């Protein structure tokens, strides 16, 4: 309300800090969901016939492409745990899910067609391919979380459990370093650009994503992405969506300037640094603890460039302009030396307490005790991966016993559902 | 003004999450600030005088306990700069008013000891933990504010994220493991007895939030060592510490289990009764984890025994397990009372000690100077100079000028809360400039 609008204002600073105290609004949900249609085997059966027809002079495995009914429950799970999400986007070959509602203005089914920039890649079978483009959806928000059509929300959600203006975004991880593979050369490709270092793979959760950052990303990468997106089966070399996203946004680096280190030394406003300003200075730039032969130091070689181009202790120092500063020599180099690389985006990792993620191995038994482990521990983050032969007889008791734990979760029929 | 509005219904629930998105607020500041007056010691030399006579039958008087080193205005300038979102500003003077102040500032306010304590019989306090075991009642004060210690200053910049969060709560942040040291023994014996043996960490010296509902509610708990603690007129050994006993509350209350509320999280249908799933989901909660199929069956038998005392199921003869069958049955609900463990009434988080820079200023010039070179490298959110000057030696003005330096250094524009160097207050007591006015 207009008391409500002027709340923000009432401050000692008679300023609004609404946008560094409401989290970043309004938030979009993207799925990925594949179906095995009548149409879909077929062209799955096109380039499967031309894969190891030349090479000698797994992937595909059906669970790549099967419904467990896993995406009717996970917009289920949403509408009941993540209530403040504006718009739904379902990116689909084509294929619309029978149920679902399309009248509804929140849910809109996005093809390949306006996902895919160049359209020579459309029958993909990929889901690295597909997500590499996922960023590019009309009218996105620009922070969205990207579902995998197999992790639901358990507990219950909100903007805070991925992004905190303070810190960041929320980064989870979890044990270190085709999946593997692609993983291992993601984490080669890091360690060529932004150095070696030790990486853990994010969880298997809704990712929070920024179009700028992915955009950027991707133009770090042009040829792997590129790469990425020509690929119609999972291969060893594209780029993993969320390990190349939350590593690059954990790794980038902004260049220091040197007219953000003065300003923020110069703590009066004034363009001169006076004692207690060139005393911090010298304390950020050496090494503690400090002495006055650093100070003195400092002193000449302020007062030598002076020379080759408020009140001080020393009476042959000049006043210390910022231009005085920049166009130094040995201060800058001092400065660069001194100030470690400062990352361009916050982050905070976080830990996979929050996050249940299992693999259903075709074993009732087991299945059912999983799902059990899942119903006595709610846990915020819930995946389900599609491990199952889809051949065996117990195939179908599996899905009915998958299907058993989502209707226990979430019986409730969802705003996209058809009557 | 209607397009911001209209934001927050943008979703597809259609209904507004903003009180959940956009934290508390309003939030204010309180701080407690003593100076070393005449009228101040006079009444001073009256206790220690008395203090002397009790011990004699069968430090926390010392100068540094009392002396102001310029922190306060430094304390205002930091939150003008880096906490530009505080509302209102509360100082518990003991009837003093700091020179400088600007009192025709509308954000910043004298409150005196009359109308915080809650009874006028122990006014002359001389004592931190008594005048802080009353902040919580200063009038129109928000629910949750954070109390500033006077020396203690926010470093390098700070939100009410760093404070509290929606979703876990108040940040609490620890340091090690436990007159002050006596105090904390005491506190953490007395929590003890009440919640349990625990390991307990002290809370670190920086700026603390408190929420006044919490705070009652801690002290409504333990009246007689809070009114104990209150009316010392010295800081004693066996007080209330503020922030210990506040955040050891905080994460220690519990709220008994309702089982009407386990009954509607597991009735996930919202429709009161019961189904096979929904059994199962129970018996996996109570049972330990394999399910096996005898829990589930001896759980249904317990069931059907207690219907028989007082939308198919797998058994023909159980009855539609109903609410009120669940919570009038004894063996199910003594079995969710031993299986749920107690959870705790609020939601707290645990943080560290990486963002708070605590140094001793023990009167050696080569020493605070290292010390504040320490701090100058590293900027922290919280910063807390704690005073442990001599104040009799020769370099105790040496270590003040120091300490000034320092404080110009990082805060050196005057904040909206100071009068002109030209000016100054007339009177330096609150009934000095009542008698002024009336
Ligand atoms: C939560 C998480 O970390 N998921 C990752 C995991 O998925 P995972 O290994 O579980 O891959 P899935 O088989 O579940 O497929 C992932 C997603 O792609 C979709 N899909 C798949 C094939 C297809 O032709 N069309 C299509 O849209 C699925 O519907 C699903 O939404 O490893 C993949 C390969 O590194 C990544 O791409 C996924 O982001
Ligand atoms: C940041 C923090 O955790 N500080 C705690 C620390 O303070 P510490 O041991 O540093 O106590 P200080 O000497 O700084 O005094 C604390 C506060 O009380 C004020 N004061 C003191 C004496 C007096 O007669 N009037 C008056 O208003 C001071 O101005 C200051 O605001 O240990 C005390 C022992 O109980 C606690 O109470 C303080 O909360
Ligand atoms: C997913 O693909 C399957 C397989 O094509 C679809 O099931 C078909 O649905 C149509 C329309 O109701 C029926 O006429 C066919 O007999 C079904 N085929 C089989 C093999 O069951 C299914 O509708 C697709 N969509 C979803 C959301 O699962
Ligand atoms: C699209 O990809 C194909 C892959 O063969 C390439 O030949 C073509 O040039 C690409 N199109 C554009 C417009 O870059
Ligand atoms: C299925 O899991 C059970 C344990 O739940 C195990 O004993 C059994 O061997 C498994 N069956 C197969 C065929 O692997
Ligand atoms: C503290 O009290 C002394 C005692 O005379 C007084 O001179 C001084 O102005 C007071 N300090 C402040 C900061 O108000
Ligand atoms: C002040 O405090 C208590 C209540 O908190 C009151 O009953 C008591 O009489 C007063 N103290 C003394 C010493 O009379
Ligand atoms: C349990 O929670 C419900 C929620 O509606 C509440 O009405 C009820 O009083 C609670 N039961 C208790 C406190 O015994
Ligand atoms: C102050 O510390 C220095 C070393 O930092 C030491 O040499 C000196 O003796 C100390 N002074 C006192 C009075 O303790
Ligand atoms: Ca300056
Ligand atoms: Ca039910
Ligand atoms: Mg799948
Ligand atoms: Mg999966
Ligand atoms: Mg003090
Ligand atoms: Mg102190």
């Amino acid at each position: 309300y207009h008391v409500l609008f002027d709340s923000y204002r009432d401050n000692i600073a008679g300023k609004s800090f609404q946008n560094r105290l409401c989290l970043p609004m309004p938030i979009d949900v993207v799925y990925t969901w594949v179906n095995g249609t009548d149409l879909e085997l077929l062209k799955e059966l096109q380039q499967v016939r031309e894969q190891m027809e030349e090479e000698q002079k797994e992937d595909i495995s059906a669970s790549r492409f099967e419904d467990n009914e896993e995406l009717r429950y996970s917009l289920r799970s949403i509408e009941r745990h993540a209530p403040w999400v504006r718009n739904i986007f379902i990116v689909t070959n084509g294929q619309i899910p029978s149920w679902l509602n399309l009248d509804n203005p929140r849910v809109t089914i996005v093809t390949h067609q306006d996902v895919f920039r160049n359209l020579s890649h459309l029958p993909t079978f990929s889901s690295p391919a597909i997500e590499s483009h996922i960023h590019r959806i009309e009218g996105l928000s620009q922070k969205f979380i990207y579902l995998n059509d197999d992790v639901m929300f358990g507990k219950d959600v909100w903007p805070d459990d991925f992004y905190s203006h303070s810190k960041g975004q929320k980064v989870y991880l979890t044990w270190p370093v085709t999946f593997a593979d692609s993983l291992r050369y993601v984490n080669k490709i890091l360690n060529s650009k932004f150095g070696f270092t030790s990486r853990k793979v994010p969880a298997h959760m809704p990712h929070m994503i920024d179009r700028i950052v992915m955009q950027e990303l991707q133009d770090m990468f042009p040829e792997e992405f590129d790469k990425t997106s020509f690929h119609k089966v999972r291969h060893s070399e594209d780029m993993q969506f969320a390990f190349s996203y939350f590593y690059y946004l954990m790794s980038a680096v902004q260049p220091l300037n040197i007219s953000q280190v003065f300003d923020e030394v110069d703590t009066d406003q004034s363009g001169v640094l006076s004692d207690r300003e060139i005393r911090t200075l010298a304390t950020r730039i050496h090494e503690l603890p400090l002495s006055l032969q650093d100070l003195t130091g400092l002193e000449h070689m302020l007062i030598n460039c002076s020379k080759m181009l408020e009140s001080y202790y020393d009476p042959n120092l000049p006043p210390v302009t910022k231009s005085l500063v920049t166009n130094c020599k040995p201060v800058t180099d001092k400065i660069h030396k001194a100030y470690k690389d400062k990352n361009k985006y916050r982050f905070e990792i976080m830990g996979e307490e929050e996050i249940a993620f299992k693999m259903i191995r075709t074993n009732v038994s087991h299945v059912v005790g999983q799902l059990d482990d899942i119903r006595k521990n709610p846990r915020k983050f819930v995946c389900l991966n599609d491990n199952i032969d889809h051949n065996h007889k117990d195939a179908q008791t599996v899905k009915a016993v998958l299907r058993d734990f989502y209707e226990s979760m979430f019986p409730i029929p969802s705003q996209f559902e058809l009557p």
